């Protein structure tokens, strides 16, 4: 009985930041892929098979995300896909997710599906203020087109998809995190519990 | 070296039941209170005391205020308690609107909860609290709550309530106990019902208990 | 020279009903032949109720807040023919039987027309009709607080029977259906009827449409 | 004359709402002595940086959307006399030195007046002397991608600095000061400029105003 975690919130909000804070200090990322204990799902591996929107919940493979969670809860080993956000491609070959105690679900449509809000046992929402969240995402899309671009996709697709499908889906959560990474209290607070979850007390 | 933590929330949002909560799955109802190791203070006993204002039926008071609250006392209560001494708590009856002479005697213990609107809105207050908690129940769920609580806990008609509410209340909170939200560093959505978030902090203290 | 149609929308003991009234009223308006600006409610395009429909609300499960409650195929066939310069008949909902009585109001064609309705933007085809969208923007708790006294007083309702309906059926419809149309808005008015500046901006500009 | 305060959010929409009412009606070509809506702004009213106001604005600590900055006693007074028909100066600043140069600007009254500022409706004084309070409201991220695209081009920054200031400075700013001031607003804009219909709702409203 895998213990499923589901984070959701908008994008920049500090998602896979906590995720991974929380995996790190809990050991995991020393251990080896066969014996991790706590593994981290993203939604943005499981975009459908492809001026267009992906921030929709119609650009996710909906069937395939319940399908691979509930497997994980039958304790069976499940491949996840890969997909690179520059060229919009899922490569070939596929991440090997051996069955582990915790699983950590991160997407800004985690809470969307009904079918997938009830898989998870603890349902967190990353709460960040919206600009604050634009200014994390402004400075992470150059880094990692151009700029007039960005700004138009957050306002034509981004900003208007969190308000009518991420934003309703907060109030599914059990505990708000009202910062992200940031917060060690919250990090530290989760990652206690994760580690109570494995000692079983 | 006890475990302060700040539980803020507007009127009606679940504070006092969680709290309550947290402390019955701890097992703490069984324990007699000098061997008590996890206390609840409730910033409603710290309020200010009463001649301030004769009236209070000819002309209301606002006791959603700040100024209202004993802001020196409740920090110097909570400093004595991080340094472990033992504390007196005051009385108080909200009808007679008077300090009672009795005072309940809070012995040292390890994890130590706050709860109340304006918890987080001094700073000398805020960083005594390791672990800051909003209870962020929304506004009209917040009213229906406390008006169901005033007409059968206390005795006032519903005409007084929500004038009172909309005239003090509803004010002091988008003033001065909104903008403390930001202070908190974990946010419980709904209050007492939301069973995930009680048994999270709940197990979390059982951790601070156990060393 | 078509109707110029002004859309009002927002929750429930906003105030729209009132400011529409008081926008007509300081118009003067209030001679159905002759009116030049008339008030139209979304309240009377309820939906009639099947059976299984009508039990449902003797027992207060059924959702009056919820657009499935509402005609919109009805509500933008009146709209459409009203800004082609039309009468239209309008239903007089009983709320006895939950159907349309055989009797029906009839609304000559106005230089002005107000659509008053909790869902009046909720419907795309129905929102670009209006040419100018006014939407009451009232705080929750203040609203519950008007309609709890509006509810208790005007129509001797249970408290507790008010407040499991509000948080069951008026608060989520509010919220998914009311609240997101908001971004619609042309102009938004808030604190509701009192705000006086806000109703003589709407009547000063109401005059104007028919004085050119 | 008839004072508008007009507030809101940086880049909400407020010198474009202004300016694009201006040019609505004839004040573009009128005259400078016959102009019958002129604008104001709450920039020309910082106040005078003392040497350790002035230090810590050189380190790039001193907060420019904070109602300590600005002259709130020259605001009352001008806006005042304003009111009064008296003619009246405004300061011209200079933002590198943070001083007022000594050339200052004419204002001739005018039957309207529109006074826009992130702060317009913080002091009360102020507020009661405006006769419509309009407030731009304009969603924060949408904001804050009209100030990145303006504070680029008209400026020569690059754009780490510019959202290490804007969350440090502008946003707490806006949050504690010009959002709690909302409330006070008669009417709500939506959107800024872009708001055509909201627009011609204030230009006919001066219109009627200018003919009596
Ligand atoms: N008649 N009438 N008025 C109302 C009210 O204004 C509207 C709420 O949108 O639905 C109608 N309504 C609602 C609940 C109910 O139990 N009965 C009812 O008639």
């Amino acid at each position: 009985e895998p213990f499923l975690i589901g984070v959701s919130g908008g994008t920049a909000s500090g998602k896979s930041s906590v995720c991974a804070k929380i995996v790190q200090l809990l050991g995991q990322n020393e251990v080896d892929y066969r014996q991790k204990q706590v593994v981290i799902l993203s939604q943005d591996s499981f975009y459908r098979v492809l001026q267009f929107n992906f921030d929709h919940p119609d650009a996710f493979d909906n069937e395939l995300i319940l399908k691979t969670l509930k497997e994980i809860t039958e304790g069976k080993t499940v491949q996840i896909p890969v997909y690179d956000f520059v060229s919009h491609s899922r490569k070939e070959e596929t991440v090997t997710v051996y069955p582990a105690d915790v699983v950590l679900f991160e997407g800004i449509l985690a809470f969307y599906s009904q079918e997938v809000r009830d898989l998870f046992q603890m349902k967190l929402f990353v709460d960040t203020d919206a600009d604050t969240r634009l200014s994390r995402r402004v400075l992470r899309d150059i880094s990692e087109r151009d700029l007039e671009q960005i700004l138009s996709q957050y306002i034509t697709f981004v900003k208007p998809a969190f308000e009518e499908f991420c934003l309703p889906t907060k109030k599914y959560a059990d505990v708000i995190i009202p910062r992200g990474a940031d917060n060690l209290v919250a990090i530290n607070l989760i990652v206690q519990h994760i580690q109570d979850i494995l000692n079983g007390g």
